[PDB]
């Protein structure tokens, strides 16, 4: 698989390059002219991603002259990745930010806009200022889009060729363009292409994270005191008692059902208690904000695991991309001990062994007291170093600084990602950037002094991780090693585990485990078994996959609600879309009054089986529409039951066109519309309170036993269904009855 | 006078320059033996401070590059007395505490200097190393896990350096030791504080403990570790707030040191608004403003809530700027390094203390960082385009700071602002506050408060009562005070555990000090002897109330010392009770005599000390125990018009009182009790 598309892309990386005399040649005129000359031929029915070789020619020129910067092989590979709906993992120090580029100009080349996604909005911004000379010298806009920026300044920004902006304010915009009342209000295009810059916290971590828009924009308070009043008789089965009462409910209804659910929430609350409120206007989560656009992207570091993760989430495929150089990292087998007093020993022995032939060492631990532990000890053998304590940020960039010095030993605690590269031999520019008038033969010496320094490190072995304790994240263990080795140094890793440590509690079996015990690790000596090292890795992946199981089963009870989201903004934006509402309003209204004299009079039914008591009322009620219909069809007898449904549908329109002829059309046209947004609005609104209701009052209504969720997206498809009805004849109502100081 | 009169020895110094010039550096080496002649000969140590101070001078210029200013000679003068200095951020306290460290070695007694972290205490043993090598003296440096002999090394080096911490376990641990040479420290002689509010003020009270199986064996607040040391001193920031603090606490002057350059920092009159809203309004419109004209901003809010709400609303006016986020290490150090460049503006919340230096135009030394390969020119096309940038912020008033909100401590509002206007550059800062604000609530009454609403302040109409700025200080002063005044009662109780450990620590080291601890034990065995006889005898009654039953068993039980007394008496109607008392010793003494035949006279002397230290050691925990338990039930046992202390301390005296005689009773119980086999 990695294999052949790997294979296939070398293949297009040689066109490239046997391109790059041609793009030579070309003015910068002419490579601005390539932007408008792939269009054209887009606009005549190519296929872009036959644009590939040439425009990434292209813009690898644009970049030697823009950034004096060149694409390498390697990031022309990472950049055809990412035209696919895949993450690109490219080792820390690849290139990230350059070979974005790439993808981010081939799919701005159709005029449909691409979203870069960044971590924060200082690399947002960074980025779009940084790359905006580069595109710009290639005939493209871009945008930066930022939180309180105001709506007309982030129309152009999602307008530009390319944009840039933060994970959260991309959903935000979403959102609110889902809120808006008329079509210009939108902020956003068409969800075309995001690539994303960091997937591990952005698509993975924060999956399921939701955006909020709330809005004091409440409305009521009536039944907080309704509700309120019944309880000053409630006094230390219940549900009985709680039911049979008063002008909401009467009709011998069921309170427990998940439908009078706000109900239930509200006799709850007053029981519980013992000025407005905000609530959730609209929600989405970030997995189902990105599973919107057409393409979607990304790229990572090597320090993989999950990509059984962005498959099933996302449909990610990964594509683990060659570094420039070698990757020569010696990453040594696993080894384990007795006890931690056993491992520590041997942990300062191999540091005293590697300082004393120059190599320096990066220790990673998982604690302070394990930082402070490993320190002691190494100070008590008399071996100089440095921890970075957290609390002392400044000596900590400095302590980093010289941390592939010869010999230096640092240690660090549960250590992050990416982080700061370590140079070998120590960082000389970090030496002349200390020199407040240099010269020519003051730099000349700092940097020959350097490569006699970064020489001997290399030769040395490069930098040495030591992993102090294993994480159950093995992502994390690999992020720890990736500082090491980075384009193509030498370097090497080893962790160390001993029968006393946390760990040893992820196999679940406690003597399966203490088998192990049985080559009880003699002092002096050690051995090394390669079954061991995948031993543990194994197991760290099975942790990770129960864990990723616990999850699938959260990420299902949020695909209901995506997949009610997904319809109602749809039919949202459908009439959004439109100026004219009218003829969906015919049809509502037919579909309202058909099934609403149904529930009355039987289709094809005799005159003997028809009703008004209710009906009659029923039309008065809801439609202000007062027909005393008994005696049309006893003093007109003949007409009939369908000459007579056909005739109360045509009442309602003729007090309707009554209205619109004193309002004006359009004003009544643009009122329907507003109507029907409004309602439904309302009414998911009302929605989305209830489901989260059921969902929390459903981490415990009943039963291990019996299946909780199915009876949960039961429950919630059909009140989503019941909504769409209800929608339908409450815009229908509120057309009927909306009063205008007539004639 | 002080600061007047220190200015002349300044001017001594400065006249001395030329005379160092022309010395070679074996002479300058040279100066550190004639000095110490001079001192064995009787001269006053602040004799040598003009000639010291210059040979300091010029051995840091050739071997750093660097000459000491003369606001650092005055820097040094106030650290050799028992004083905090005062030095504002940037003006090289690091360089200044050579000086002192320098003198106070000479007498070789040593010097601690003290850091407040491990780095920094390595750090600056090397940094300062070939300094101090390079004038004939040695350096040493203390860490946690160093073994005791290379401690014993680096206590014994002409300079230390070390954390607190690590010095005042070195000296409970030493007071542990049951043998002298185990000791790692010297006589405490000079503590050098690096940065005296984290490890004089902050942490005065918290307890350095040593435990074992559990218990404290050993404690002492750092505040009473400190008190120890003959001489004391200590650097801080003019970000003042602590001064009354460290007289009361320690003893300590404070001196205020001027700047190298003049302060020009404009600190501008605090503003009150009704709302949050309208502190925004007028923030936002003070960086337009000033951003508009080219000048640099940096915002300081109190959380990131605030961060957010001050950066919407800034973008929501179209004003490009950053916000610094923890989450963000790198991206952070990126903005600050560029924080000072034309127009820029910043926001950070809750700005922790010192950070680093905002280099008006920009830092240019991160754009030749920045370089794959600088190029000399390459350089001074950087420094010269820098120079026109740095020199642009300083014409529209260098770096501005905004306070969105004050903390209601004041050293943290003066260290924001004191990110401005650093060696002598231009500057100014202002402080927003509304009524809103959660700060109004010092003033511990709504409608005193309240009543400044009545200015009824209104947008673009803003007026400036300095008497605000005052009032908020004052406030702001009066929390403080008050925080300060109950921890004073809390130090008056600390004060009687101080003076209980004082007294052991004393006693134990005499004891330890010596090889032969006999005249005491004589000594403490009559002692013993009398006052367990006066539990049976009392003195001066007659025989009828004489429990020579008890006695008998008594000396059987708890001092192997089993006589037929009843006997004696019955058969020498002669026999009273002083010659009882002297027979009962005079056994007690013969059967340890023949012990001691066995066992040898100096494994004697040495059993006898060791079990002086560890029946000490025992009782002592145990009284740290009981004094604990005595002290937290402070609250109901001192009740109705008595003082509670007054009673603590009656109830304290005694209880040590009854310890040292309870030392004394199983010292002699332990030596009369031994067992040796007699052969
Ligand atoms: N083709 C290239 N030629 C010259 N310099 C390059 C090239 N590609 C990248 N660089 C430089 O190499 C560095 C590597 O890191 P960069 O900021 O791209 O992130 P990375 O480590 O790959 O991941 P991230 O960017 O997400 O932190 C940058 O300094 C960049 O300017
Ligand atoms: N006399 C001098 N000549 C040249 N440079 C000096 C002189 N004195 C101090 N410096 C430099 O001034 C800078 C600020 O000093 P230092 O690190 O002592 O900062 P400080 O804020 O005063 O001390 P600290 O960081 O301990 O609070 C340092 O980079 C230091 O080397």
């Amino acid at each position: 698989r990695n294999d052949r598309t790997l294979r296939r892309m070398r293949k297009v990386v040689n066109i490239i390059n046997a391109m790059e005399p041609e793009m030579e040649k070309l003015s910068d005129e002419e490579l601005k002219g390539k932007t408008a000359e792939f269009r054209a031929r887009l606009e005549k029915g190519e296929v872009l991603e036959n644009l590939i070789p040439e425009a990434f020619a292209v813009v690898r020129e644009a970049s030697k002259r823009v950034f004096g910067m060149r694409h390498f092989d390697v990031q022309l590979l990472g950049g055809m990745v990412l035209n696919e709906r895949c993450i690109a993992e490219m080792r820390t120090g690849e290139g990230k930010t350059l070979t974005a580029t790439l993808p981010a100009y081939l799919n701005a080349l159709t005029g449909k806009g691409v979203h870069v996604v960044t971590v924060n909005d200082y690399l947002a911004q960074r980025d779009a200022e940084n790359n905006r000379p580069l595109f710009e010298f290639l005939g493209l806009t871009v945008g930066i889009n930022l939180p309180g920026m105001p709506a007309p300044a982030k129309r152009e920004a999602y307008a530009a060729d390319i944009t840039y902006g933060t994970n959260n304010e991309y959903g935000f915009d979403y959102l609110r363009d889902n809120m808006a009342f008329s079509p210009e209000e939108r902020v956003q295009r068409k969800l075309h292409y995001a690539l994303v810059d960091e997937v591990d916290s952005i698509l993975i971590d924060e999956a399921r994270t939701p955006l909020i828009i709330s809005g004091p924009a409440e409305d009521s308070s009536e039944m907080y005191k309704r509700v309120n009043k019944i309880i000053p008789h409630l006094i230390r089965v219940l549900i009985e008692e709680l039911l049979v009462k008063e002008g909401i409910m009467d009709e011998g209804e069921s309170l427990y059902s998940p439908a009078n659910i706000m109900l239930m929430h509200h006799v709850t609350a007053a029981l519980r208690a013992h000025q407005n409120e905000n609530q959730t206007l609209a929600s989405i989560t970030f997995q189902n904000y990105f599973r919107l656009y057409e393409k979607l992207a990304g790229m990572t570091g090597t320090a993989d695991t999950e990509a059984f993760e962005f498959s099933s989430i996302y449909k990610l495929d990964t594509v683990v991309v060659p570094t420039n150089r070698p990757m020569i990292r010696k990453d040594l087998p696993d080894l384990v001990y007795m006890t931690e007093a056993e491992k520590i020993q041997a942990i300062i022995e191999d540091i005293k062994e590697r300082t004393a032939k120059g190599q320096p060492v990066l220790v990673g631990t998982i604690s302070i007291e394990k930082s402070e532990l490993v320190s002691n000890e190494l100070t008590k053998a008399g071996i100089k170093h440095n921890v970075l304590n957290a609390k002392f940020h400044a000596n900590e960039a400095a302590i980093v600084a010289q941390a592939g010095y010869p010999a230096a030993v640092t240690i660090a605690t549960n250590m992050a990602g990416r982080g700061t590269d370590i140079v070998l031999g120590g960082s000389w520019q970090a030496e002349v950037a200390a020199l407040e008038n240099p010269t020519a033969e003051q730099i000349e010496k700092i940097k020959a002094d350097w490569q006699v320094r970064h020489d001997a490190v290399l030769e040395a072995g490069g930098l040495h991780i030591i992993g102090t304790e294993r994480h159950e994240s093995r992502r994390i263990d690999n992020q720890l090693r990736g500082r090491s080795g980075r384009q193509g140094d030498a370097g090497s890793s080893r962790f160390y585990l001993s029968m006393e440590d946390a760990l040893m509690r992820i196999f679940a079996s406690d003597r399966v485990s203490g088998m192990m015990r049985k080559l009880g690790m003699k002092p002096g000596e050690a051995i090394e078994h390669p079954w061991v090292t995948k031993a543990i890795a194994n197991a760290q992946r099975k942790v990770e996959s129960r864990n990723f199981d616990i999850r699938k089963q959260l990420l299902e009870y949020d695909d209901v609600a995506n997949d009610q989201r997904r319809a109602i903004y749809s039919q949202r934006n459908e009439l959004l879309d439109v100026s004219d509402v009218s003829e969906t309003i015919n049809s509502i209204r037919e579909d309202v009054f058909k099934a609403t004299i149904d529930a009355y009079i039987p289709p094809q039914s005799l005159e003997e089986m028809w009703d008004i008591p209710g009906l009659q009322e029923r039309l008065k009620n809801d439609f202000d529409l007062d027909l005393p219909i008994a005696e049309w069809l006893d003093k007109e007898p003949e007409l009939h039951e369908e000459t007579l449904r056909e005739r109360i549908l045509a009442q309602s329109i003729e007090v309707y066109q009554r209205k619109e002829e004193v309002v004006g059309a359009e004003m009544m046209r643009h009122f329907e519309k507003g109507v029907m947004l409004q309602t439904l609005d309302s009414l998911w609104k009302e929605h989305l309170a209830a489901m989260d209701y059921l969902r929390q009052g459903i981490h415990l209504r009943g039963y291990a036993q019996k299946d909780p969720k199915q009876e949960y997206k039961r429950e919630s498809f059909s009140m989503f269904a019941a909504m769409l009805e209800s929608l339908k004849y409450e815009v229908i109502s509120t057309l009927s009855k909306v009063q205008v100081r007539m004639p």
